[PDB]
């Protein structure tokens, strides 16, 4: 579904689920490679069975068009 | 010397870096350690920082394995 919109700070959030820890870390690495390609970085939370990806522009204190674009590119990884 | 947070009780420490790529590289080393030991942390990776949290889910708190994993994490440095 659509990315969640959390607050303080405003940011786009989505969780991706996995059967273990290694696959979650592997996916986080794909998101990280995407971040490096686009030069816009997320906050990633990796744990057994899940990766939480959060997109927001730090220098802006909130969400910008780039964040929405990164969210879409993250979905396109699958 | 790791910080101890609550709800749930867990060991926490943040490692800093000059960028994002190096932070993720470090998180992967912690992840490899976790996979070999079969005990998993909660890792938070962002520009300039990796937060590592150790605790036992089956117990909903800290157990001896967590203290060891914390020391092994520091050893990576």
């Amino acid at each position: 579904m659509d990315w969640e919109e959390r607050e303080n700070p405003k940011r786009l959030v989505k969780t991706f689920a996995f059967p273990n820890f290694r696959e979650a870390l592997d996916f986080a690495n794909r998101v990280g490679a995407l971040a490096e390609r686009e030069n816009h970085h997320p906050r990633l939370t990796v744990e057994w069975g899940r990766v939480t990806v959060e997109w927001w522009t730090h220098s802006a204190g909130g969400v910008t068009e780039k964040d929405r674009e990164m969210a879409r590119l993250t979905d396109a990884l699958l």
